[PDB]
């Protein structure tokens, strides 16, 4: 089933003690007053794990987080609506000040799903936005029914359509599941089709219009954790690349990706060292008091607009969920 690289790196011992060696204790670099609106852009990305039992829980969730943080877009995953109820899901989760585009996971209910906002002034009209799913770029406001689980939604954002290009990508990658089951999905249709879609998008931002304020933005829930210090120690290390997220083939898919579409978790170049920090905690166990979790949210960028991110951090005081959402401003002109 496994290639010989894969093999190598799974019988490999690490102990805890010699990889959390040189990792540091995660101090967010900026505090919220450093935010400046005028010339500043602010992305949140965010697992809801079931869109209709959060706000189910809590009526409030959506109106009380857009208020306190004005994000320009937010990207969630796990909405979990149905494809077949539109007019329920065009009234779920509704604020004011937003618009937001759904992309409902078709061939399963209740399952995957996907969806974006966007703040109508700076995002729908100052940055003429403009969505599609799936893997399309757009024709010449949603376009397209897209990949039919529901994983793929993008927005498009120009101060001047027809100048700076931004794709952002709302993306709930592929679990390889309970039993590697779906590994071999994961690895060979899903990310060879994410890597292609990323190719695509950046000579869209990029050979098209113009170091520059073009690229795209591949953000969400990436089911991955790259470090060896993105999870919790626990077991042997062996044991560890067992369960879904970790397994060696997709973590060296994803280090491809990233290197195939030069581009940048950009988190590690902010904070390379820091540790534990963690989006993601495990309800099968008590995970989230214990702060033993994983980080599988990612803001992943362009390298060319690597310099104009200004800062990356979780929230992770933000409930509902069993991800905490993962906030970044982008600096512009």
């Amino acid at each position: 089933i496994r290639t010989a690289e894969a093999l190598a790196a799974l019988n490999a011992k690490k102990s805890e003690k010699e990889i959390w060696s040189d990792v540091v204790p995660f101090v967010r670099r900026t505090t919220d007053s450093d935010f400046d609106p005028s010339r500043m852009y602010k992305f949140i990305t965010w697992n809801v794990a079931g869109l209709r039992g959060l706000l189910k829980k809590n009526a409030s969730a959506l109106r009380a987080f857009m208020e306190a943080e004005k994000p320009d877009v937010l990207c969630l995953q796990e909405t979990k609506l149905n494809v077949d109820e539109a007019d329920a899901n065009a009234t779920l989760g509704v604020v004011d000040g937003y618009s937001f585009v759904d992309h409902p996971c078709a061939f399963k209910r209740g399952y995957s799903g996907t969806r974006t906002y966007m703040k109508n002034s700076t995002t729908v009209k100052g940055l003429h936005a403009r969505c599609t799913r799936g893997f399309a770029l757009p024709s010449e406001l949603v376009e397209g029914a897209g990949d039919e689980e529901g994983r793929v939604l993008t927005t498009f954002l120009s101060p001047d359509p027809d100048s700076s290009r931004i794709a952002l990508v709302n993306t709930y990658v592929a679990n390889s599941g309970m039993g590697l089951t779906r590994l071999p999905y994961r690895v060979q249709s899903f990310d060879p089709s994410m890597r292609e879609y990323l190719h695509r998008l950046d000579t869209w931002a990029t050979e098209n219009a113009a170091s520059s304020p073009h690229g795209f933005i591949w953000a969400g829930d990436l089911n991955v954790a790259e470090r060896d210090y993105d999870r919790y120690y626990a077991g042997t290390f062996k044991s560890m690349q067992e369960c879904s997220g970790f397994a060696p083939e997709e973590r060296m898919s994803f280090r491809e990706t990233m290197q195939r579409t030069n581009s940048v978790d950009i988190f590690r170049q902010l904070y390379p060292q820091a540790g534990p920090v963690y989006s993601f905690w495990s309800q099968r166990i008590n995970g989230r008091p214990r702060n033993l979790g994983w980080r599988l949210d990612y803001f992943v960028v362009s390298s060319r607009l690597a310099s104009y991110v200004v800062d990356c951090f979780p929230m992770p005081t933000v409930m509902g969920s069993d991800h905490c959402p993962f906030q970044m401003w982008m600096r512009h002109p």
